[PDB]
Parts: structure tokens; C-alpha cells; sequence
């Protein structure tokens, strides 16, 4: 004789679902004690559904023997309704009428789904941004989502479609309010472009289930009256090395970038390693105070070069470097860098000697050697002849003795520009050129 | 039993209206045709709004009848949304639910008043200029305007209002970009006023929107303009200077010469001096110091000289080359150095018709130094002496008569005049009593 009742676990069950769910989404289980005989119908349990709330539709459905809940129907949405009531039944005997019974109350909530895209709450936007500005939001889009609020299917996640392939701007989310925020992360040239459209789209962080919302955003580029620009940075202008000391020319030119002309900017010279011109600080060109050399020692590829300084009215400043090109003349004759030439009696019958000129190409090979400026009795004894534009072979002749000589050899360059240059030659017993100490 | 669907006239239709307006607006009216028997249920159309977008608030509402779209609300804002799209439905059978209907979208699109004054985007400026330079922006002024671009709500119309009396800036507006330009017109000198300070204000071309209750909000701004100072050269004012000299100064006697000064400095040092006009010649000028020297005695009285003074026109230059051109007018005081004079030596009276002539003398020196003169024949014969007489007609008009009867001839009488001081002169005049009538025939 069953003199006990059967009793559920809990006296209020909670369980959990997901929205739009398939059918026979198993919801959760209730099980019930009964403190009767094992086995027998005296402890053979049934369980049911007795009530729901809402009532219609039916869209939960129990198992009569394993106390195991599931959905009928997919037709669970959040926002429309986010809770269910039921309550239920365990009777023994097998479910018999004459079974003893108890009955239990069942919470069901419906959790959230991303099934709602998010929207902007305008079609288009408009913003308006100074130039040479930067790390700054210059506007706040608001999106609508009809989604759980603090959840991953409602917040948003913004993208740049179109627009920003010059990576000007940068599109964040502000977690505080959900809302998208514009930033400027390179700063734009109102000279370069006056205005920018983007297209802006939105997504949650959750990927969407079961189309993406877009806005097109106008940013008008705001012009500030800038100062003087260097541009180019290098700039250069020919100069006649021979110039007339006085004579000016045209120096750096910085411009203003809204105006375009080059007035009310005045220059001023910092770096100048020679100090052959000056500048006029009210027009920027050089004049020539001192002797130009295209060949002088400061000077490196006959270029010389200077930075200047310019500035506005308004006192904003540029930097440039003037490069002078040295214009080069024949005002240097060719000369032999090694002054000491030995030669071996017995393994070698010549020298080889070669020339430089200062000057440009143009202005100085093919050398012409030549002796004339020498004794008779050395012009007896040595001859030169050019072995090629720049070298020319100093061989000796009619059988001279071992000992050091002295040998004047004339160098004059294809336009005239002579030079001679005494040459201490040694006619040692050599035999590797390494062992002469005469 | 119809069978048939009412079509909109337009199947997108497309209106405007102010912004700001009164509710009740008329914003446009749709229509539709019904392609079917006229004139029962069957045909009379009923029209409504099904959507709003934005949607919130609802701003328009359609007449179920005539299909007139009216505003609900001057919560209209063209800064703040410019179009709004809605969706309309028209339904025959009356509107029943078993009428037939079709729909058509209707775009309303919202026009621009001037309901934003422009105003400064800063509230005071400051720019230099140079002086003695004209003709040149020296300042750009942007404002801010929320009203549509390139209306008559929208673009600038600038004034100075108060500091430039002189006129020297001028402001404008730049067609372009709507900024204010301001100009200089006159040029400006570092010397009399280093800074000048104006307001200016701005307006759009088109007034503030008609119910407008602010009186003039309108913006206004300061300007500060710094004069800058240019390095200039001498300068020759008074553009006359004068100076006083003894007409009877010894040569080589020096004196202060015209003077010019540097506008900065104020000083004459540097300032070298060189003679240009002198029609005369009698002094000379010292190129460094600027002072005069007699070279040659002066003379007030010699007939290069005018009204007793010297001018000389001078050059002065300074150190760099930049030139200034003035007037130095020497005064020669006048000493009494000179005896009276007679201005024409032949005198024709006639003795049938006449009793005697008229004989005036002349001082060159000033009138202290001379009327009244005293007339005499002192140096004469005592033969003259009979047959002329001579009294004054007044301080220098004289008067020669004949008292006795002398013949008709060429004679000479000595007329010695003296002025008030004694200076005295004698004057040989070749005095003819022919037998004349009217003064015009005696030869
Ligand atoms: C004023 O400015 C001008 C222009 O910049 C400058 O003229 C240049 O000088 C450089 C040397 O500093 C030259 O560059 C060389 O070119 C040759 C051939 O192209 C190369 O063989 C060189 O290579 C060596 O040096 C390099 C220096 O960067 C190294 O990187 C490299 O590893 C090698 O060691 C070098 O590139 C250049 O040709 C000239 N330009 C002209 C037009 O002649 C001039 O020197 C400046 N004035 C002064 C007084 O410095
Ligand atoms: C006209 O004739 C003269 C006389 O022959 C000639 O002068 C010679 O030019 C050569 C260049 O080919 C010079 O050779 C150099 O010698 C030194 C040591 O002596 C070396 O360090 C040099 O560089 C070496 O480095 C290279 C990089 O690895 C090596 O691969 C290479 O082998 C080089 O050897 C170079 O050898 C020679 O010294 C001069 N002779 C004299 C006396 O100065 C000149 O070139 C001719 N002119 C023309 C336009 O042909
Ligand atoms: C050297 O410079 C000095 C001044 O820098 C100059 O002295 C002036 O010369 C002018 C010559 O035109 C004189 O002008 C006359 O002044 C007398 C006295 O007041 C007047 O009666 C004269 O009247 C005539 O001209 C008038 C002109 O408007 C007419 O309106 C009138 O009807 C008469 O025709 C005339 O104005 C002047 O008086 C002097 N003195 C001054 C200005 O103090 C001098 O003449 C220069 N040297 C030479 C050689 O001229
Ligand atoms: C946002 O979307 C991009 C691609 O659309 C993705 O790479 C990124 O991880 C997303 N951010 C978050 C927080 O989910
Ligand atoms: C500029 O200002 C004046 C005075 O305020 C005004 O009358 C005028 O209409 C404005 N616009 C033009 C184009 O002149
Ligand atoms: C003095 O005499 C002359 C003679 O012509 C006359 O012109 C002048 O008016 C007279 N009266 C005077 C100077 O008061
Ligand atoms: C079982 O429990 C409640 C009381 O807790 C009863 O009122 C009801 O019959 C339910 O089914
Ligand atoms: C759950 O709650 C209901 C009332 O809402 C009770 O009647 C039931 O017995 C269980 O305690
Ligand atoms: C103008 O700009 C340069 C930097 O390029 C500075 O060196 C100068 O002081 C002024 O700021
Ligand atoms: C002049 O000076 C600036 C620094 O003041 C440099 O950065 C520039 O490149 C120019 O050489
Ligand atoms: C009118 O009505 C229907 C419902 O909004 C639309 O599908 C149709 O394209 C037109 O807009
Ligand atoms: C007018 O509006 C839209 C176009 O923007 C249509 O899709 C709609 O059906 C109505 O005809
Ligand atoms: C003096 O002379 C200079 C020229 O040397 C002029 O420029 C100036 O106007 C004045 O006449
Ligand atoms: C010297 O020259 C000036 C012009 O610079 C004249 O104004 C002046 O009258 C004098 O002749
Ligand atoms: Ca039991
Ligand atoms: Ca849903
Ligand atoms: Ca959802
Ligand atoms: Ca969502
Ligand atoms: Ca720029
Ligand atoms: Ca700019
Ligand atoms: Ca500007
Ligand atoms: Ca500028
Ligand atoms: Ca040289
Ligand atoms: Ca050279
Ligand atoms: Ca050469
Ligand atoms: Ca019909
Ligand atoms: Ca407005
Ligand atoms: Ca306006
Ligand atoms: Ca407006
Ligand atoms: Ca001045
Ligand atoms: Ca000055
Ligand atoms: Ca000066
Ligand atoms: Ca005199
Ligand atoms: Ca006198
Ligand atoms: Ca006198």
C-alpha cells in the first residue's frame, strides 16, 4: 500500500531556451522522490503538463515517463513574449486515477537571438573637419537595433565601406552608448581635396541570423590660412664659377600655399660652409660677395649648397636648401699627382705618369706630355708620349746611369691650360720597385 | 463587381515647403484615376499616409478626400533633416476594407529661410600692415552660417562700423568662399598713428526670417592693425623754411641753410645738402652742414630778387642715397642804402595848352627808407631857376611848371631829390616845350 506521495525536486523549476528554436528542443527535466516501495506500481511515476501561461499556443510538450520538457512549436520570440508559467504534475500508481499526486510550478524565459540587423537612424550624414587636424571624433552616428540591450547581438560594430582608401579616418564604437564615432587619424590638405564621402556600414559583434545597413557620410574639408611651404625641399640654380662679383641671381622661392605667391615672405640664410653670397631678405635672391670656385676644397661635385629660412608676416616658418651649381671654366690646368716616379734598369724601361684636371671633362683631357721645358741633356736621355687621354709612358733614353734625376714634364690640357711639374725620377737597381734605397 | 484598381496620377510624386511653417501648410496634393464606372462606391477614392520617414514625429497628415498633404507641426528643421519620404495608399469602394487600393511613394523636400546669423568665428583679430603701402588685403575674416550655401540666407554683405572716419580700409566680400576681405585703400604713416583699431560687422544679403524679434543680434568683431615702420628718408618739412639776412652782409658770413630731418630719427646728422635752383648765385651751401655763405655782397634792390627775397631750391639727401627737395626763401633786410630815382628822363609838356608836368620819384628800399621824398634845384644855374619852378603835389607825385617865358626847345634841368633821410640823388632830364598840342606830337 502506497501510503506516500511523490514530490518533484524543486518547488519552482527555472529553465532556459533560445528563441525561434526547432521543435523538440529539449528544455530541461523535472524528476520527482517518492519515499515508497521501489519498482512497484507503488512508486511508478507519471509526469504532465496542467497549465501554461500564456495558454494558446501549446508550444511545450512533457514526456509522461522521463519527465523531460521540449518545445512544439518554433514560434518562440523574445520580443513578443520573454517568459512562460507551467505547472505541473507527478501522480504514482503508474498515472492511474486513483494515484496520489503533487503538482510544482515551471519558469520558462526565452533568452536572446540576433535576428534584428542593426539600422542607422539617418540615411545620409554630413560633418565638417579642419585641415591639419588629427586624433579627433568630428561626429556620432546612433544605430537602432531591436535586439537585447548589453548583448552581443545589439551592440554594434562598425566598418568603412568606401571612402577611406587613403586611411584618413578611422570609424570606432563607443561602449557606453552604442552609438558609432568618426575619428581622424591622418590630417587632411584643403588644397589637396576640399571634401571626402565615405559610405559607413553596421553589424553586431554576433554574426547575424537567417542585408547590412549603410550610410553615406559627406566631410567637408575646412580651409585654415596656412604659412609658407618649402616646396620642393631642394631647389637648385646655375652659377658661372667666373662670376662678376654683384651679380645676383635667383635664390630659394617658398610660396604661400592659399595664395600661391611667393610675396611678403622674407628669407634668411642659416647654414653656409663657404660664404660667397648673401641674401636679400626681402626678395631671397643671392648676390655674389666673394670669388666662386667650382674646384674649391668646400665644395663637393661642384655643387654648392646652402639652407635658408623662410617666413611670413605672421611668423610661421620653412626650411629648404639651395643648391648652386658651379658653372664650370677653364681656369685650371692639368697636374700629376705623384711627384716621384722610380724606374728598374734591368726589368723595365719606362714609367707610367698620369694627370688630373680640376675642371670639368670638356675642360680638360686629352693631355698633351711633352718635355720642352727641359735641359738639353735630359731631352737627350728621356721621352714621353701619351699612352693614352690622361697617362703618357716617361721612357729613358741613349744609356743612362743608375741615380736620381730630375725631370720637368709639361701637361697642358685640350685647350691650352699648361703646367709643369718637376718630377724626382730614381734609376735605381730595382728589381721589384720595393727595393730601392739608392 | 468593379474589377478595378485606382493608379496614382504620379507614381512618385515630389513637393516642397519652408521650413518653419505654420501647421496647416499645403504641401501638394495627389491624385489618382480610377479606371472605371464613375461616380458610385465603386469609384470614390479615399487617400491616406501608411508610412513616415523619419518616422517620428508624425508631421504630415492627407486628406481622405481631396488628397492634400498638409503639415501637422513647424517642427520642420532643414538643418536638422532636409527630405522626408513617406508612402501613400489610395483605396476605392470608399475606403472599405474590401475596396481595391495601390500605393505610391511621395518625396517632400524642405526649402531654407534665413533663421541663422552669420557671425565671426573669432571675436577679435589682429594684422600688420606697412606703412606708406596701399592697395593690399591685410586680413581675412570667415564666418559661420548654418543656413543652405550660395543663397541670399547664406553669403556675407561686410561693413566697418566704426574706426575707419579717415577711410583709409576698405572691406569686401570674397564671391568665392564668403570670407571677408579687408583692404587698404589709403596709405598709413608709423609716424602719426602706429596702431589703429576698427569694428567690424556682417550681415547676410537676405534679412533675418521675417517674425524675427532680436532687434540687431548682429556679430561684430575688432580689429587691431599694427602699422609697421619702413626705414625712410629725409624729409623736407616745412616744405618752405625761411631765413633772415642783412641785406648789407659782409662776404663769408655764414648762416643756418634748409634743414631736413629723418622721419625716425628726427635728427639732421648724415643729411648732405646741394644747391639746384639759384638764379642769382650769391651764396653757396656747405654739402655737409646744410649752411649758406655769402660769396658774393646781396642786394635788395637787384632785379633778379622779387618782393626783397632770395630763394634757393636745395637738394638733401641722406646716407643711402634717397632724396628730398625744398625751399629755402633767404629774407634780405633792407637797409637804407639807396637815393631816390627818376623813372623817365624825357618829358614832353606843352606850352600852348599845358603849365607843367607831372614828376614822380621812386625808392627802391622800403617805405621807411623813403617817401617823403623833398624835390630841390639845388645844382641848377640861376638861369633854370627863373623859368622852372617845382613843388610837390603830394609825399612823391611832383609837379614841374614854367613861370617865366622861355622858347620852344630841348633844355636840361637838374632835378636833386632826397628822401626822408637825406639820401640824395641828382637827375638830368631832358625836358622839351615845343610847340605841342595834345602831348602826342613834339618833335
Ligand atoms: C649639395 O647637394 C647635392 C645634391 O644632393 C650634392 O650632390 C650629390 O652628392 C652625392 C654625394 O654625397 C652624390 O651621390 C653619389 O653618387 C654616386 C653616383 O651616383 C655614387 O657612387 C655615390 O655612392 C656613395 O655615396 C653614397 C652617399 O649616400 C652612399 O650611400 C653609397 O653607399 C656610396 O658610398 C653617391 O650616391 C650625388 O651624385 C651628387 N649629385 C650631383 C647632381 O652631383 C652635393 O654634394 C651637395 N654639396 C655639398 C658641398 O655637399
Ligand atoms: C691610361 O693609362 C693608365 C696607365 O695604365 C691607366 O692607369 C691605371 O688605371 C688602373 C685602373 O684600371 C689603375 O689600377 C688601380 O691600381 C690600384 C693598385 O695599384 C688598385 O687598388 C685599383 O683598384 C682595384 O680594385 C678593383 C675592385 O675589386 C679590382 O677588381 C681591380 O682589379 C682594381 O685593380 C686599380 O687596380 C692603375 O693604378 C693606373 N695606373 C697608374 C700608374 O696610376 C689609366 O686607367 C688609363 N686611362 C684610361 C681612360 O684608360
Ligand atoms: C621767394 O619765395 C617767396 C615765398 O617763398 C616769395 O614771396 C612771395 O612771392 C609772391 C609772388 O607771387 C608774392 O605774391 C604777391 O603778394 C602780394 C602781397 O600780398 C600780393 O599783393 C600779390 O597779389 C597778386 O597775386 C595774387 C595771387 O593770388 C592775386 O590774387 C592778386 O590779384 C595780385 O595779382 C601776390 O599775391 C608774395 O607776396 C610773396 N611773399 C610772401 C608769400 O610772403 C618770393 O617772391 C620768391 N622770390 C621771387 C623772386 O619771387
Ligand atoms: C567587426 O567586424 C570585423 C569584420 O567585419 C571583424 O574583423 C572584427 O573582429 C569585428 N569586431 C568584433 C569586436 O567582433
Ligand atoms: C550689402 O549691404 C548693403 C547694406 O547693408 C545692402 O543694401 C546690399 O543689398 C547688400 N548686398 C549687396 C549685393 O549689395
Ligand atoms: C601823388 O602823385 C601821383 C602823380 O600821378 C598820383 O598818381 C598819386 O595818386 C598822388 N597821390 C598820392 C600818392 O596820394
Ligand atoms: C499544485 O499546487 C498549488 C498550491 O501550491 C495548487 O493550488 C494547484 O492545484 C497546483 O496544481
Ligand atoms: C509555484 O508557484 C505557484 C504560484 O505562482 C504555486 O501555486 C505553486 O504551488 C508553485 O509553488
Ligand atoms: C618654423 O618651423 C621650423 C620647423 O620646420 C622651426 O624650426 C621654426 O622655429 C618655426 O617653428
Ligand atoms: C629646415 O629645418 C627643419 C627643422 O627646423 C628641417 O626639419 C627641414 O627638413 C629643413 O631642412
Ligand atoms: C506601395 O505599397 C507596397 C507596401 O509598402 C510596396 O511593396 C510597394 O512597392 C509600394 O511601395
Ligand atoms: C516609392 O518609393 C520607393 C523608392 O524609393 C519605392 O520602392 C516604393 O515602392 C514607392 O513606389
Ligand atoms: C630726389 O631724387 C631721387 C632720385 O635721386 C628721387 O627718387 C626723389 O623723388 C627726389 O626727387
Ligand atoms: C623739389 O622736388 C619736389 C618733388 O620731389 C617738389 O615737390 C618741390 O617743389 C621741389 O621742386
Ligand atoms: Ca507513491
Ligand atoms: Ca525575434
Ligand atoms: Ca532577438
Ligand atoms: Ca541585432
Ligand atoms: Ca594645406
Ligand atoms: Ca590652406
Ligand atoms: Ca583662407
Ligand atoms: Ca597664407
Ligand atoms: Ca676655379
Ligand atoms: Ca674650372
Ligand atoms: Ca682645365
Ligand atoms: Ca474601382
Ligand atoms: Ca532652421
Ligand atoms: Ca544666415
Ligand atoms: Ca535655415
Ligand atoms: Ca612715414
Ligand atoms: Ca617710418
Ligand atoms: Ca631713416
Ligand atoms: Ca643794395
Ligand atoms: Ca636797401
Ligand atoms: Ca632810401
Amino acid at each position: 500500500e502506497n501510503d506516500n506521495y511523490p514530490i518533484f525536486t524543486e518547488e519552482t523549476y527555472t529553465f532556459t531556451i533560445f528563441e525561434n528554436c526547432r521543435v523538440g528542443t529539449t528544455v530541461g527535466q523535472v524528476c520527482a522522490t517518492d519515499k515508497d516501495e521501489p519498482d512497484t506500481m507503488h512508486t511508478r511515476l507519471k509526469y504532465s503538463i496542467i497549465g501554461q501561461v500564456p495558454p494558446s499556443p501549446t508550444l511545450f510538450s512533457m514526456h509522461p515517463t522521463t519527465g523531460v520538457i521540449t518545445t512544439t512549436s518554433s514560434q518562440l520570440d523574445r520580443e513578443l513574449i520573454d517568459k512562460y508559467q507551467l505547472k505541473i504534475k507527478v501522480q504514482d500508481m503508474d498515472g492511474q486515477y486513483f494515484g496520489l499526486q503533487t503538482t510544482s510550478t515551471c519558469i520558462i524565459n526565452i533568452d536572446d537571438v540576433n535576428d534584428h540587423l542593426p539600422t542607422f537612424t539617418r540615411t545620409s550624414y554630413v560633418t565638417s573637419v579642419e585641415e591639419n587636424t588629427v586624433d579627433v571624433e568630428i561626429l556620432r552616428v546612433t544605430v537602432e537595433d531591436k535586439d537585447l540591450v548589453n548583448t552581443a547581438n545589439w551592440r554594434a560594430n562598425y566598418t568603412i565601406l568606401k571612402g577611406n582608401e587613403n586611411g584618413n579616418f578611422k570609424i570606432v564604437t563607443d561602449a557606453k552608448t552604442n552609438e558609432g564615432v568618426l575619428c581622424v587619424v591622418k590630417p587632411l590638405n584643403y588644397e589637396e581635396k576640399q571634401q571626402m564621402i565615405l559610405q559607413i556600414g553596421v553589424v553586431n559583434e554576433a554574426p547575424f541570423s537567417r542585408a547590412m545597413s549603410t550610410a553615406t557620410v559627406t566631410v567637408n574639408v575646412e580651409d585654415q590660412d596656412e604659412g609658407p611651404e618649402c616646396n620642393p625641399p631642394i631647389q637648385t640654380v646655375r652659377m658661372k664659377e667666373n662670376a662678376e662679383v654683384g651679380t645676383t641671381s635667383n635664390g630659394y622661392k617658398a610660396y604661400d600655399p592659399e595664395t600661391r605667391s611667393s610675396s611678403g615672405i622674407r628669407y634668411k640664410k642659416l647654414t653656409d660652409p663657404t660664404g660667397w653670397v648673401t641674401i636679400d631678405e626681402n626678395t631671397g635672391s643671392i648676390k655674389v660677395f666673394r670669388s666662386l670656385d667650382r674646384e674649391a676644397e668646400t665644395i663637393k661635385n661642384g655643387i654648392y649648397n646652402i639652407t635658408v629660412l623662410a617666413s611670413d608676416q605672421g611668423g610661421r616658418t620653412c626650411t629648404g636648401t639651395l643648391g648652386i651649381i658651379l658653372q664650370d671654366v677653364n681656369d685650371n690646368s692639368p697636374f700629376i699627382p705623384k711627384k716621384t716616379v722610380i724606374i728598374c734598369k734591368p726589368t723595365m724601361s719606362s714609367a707610367e705618369i698620369v694627370a688630373v684636371d680640376p675642371d670639368e671633362p670638356i675642360h680638360g683631357p686629352p693631355f698633351d706630355f711633352s718635355l720642352e721645358s727641359s735641359t738639353s741633356e735630359v731631352q737627350r736621355m728621356w721621352r714621353l708620349k701619351a699612352i693614352n687621354d690622361t697617362a703618357a709612358r716617361l721612357s729613358y733614353q741613349n744609356d743612362p746611369p743608375f741615380g736620381s734625376y730630375v725631370v720637368p714634364i709639361t701637361v697642358r690640357d685640350r685647350l691650352g691650360m699648361s703646367s709643369v711639374t718637376s718630377l724626382d725620377v730614381t734609376l735605381c737597381d730595382c728589381i721589384t720597385e720595393n727595393d730601392c734605397t739608392h
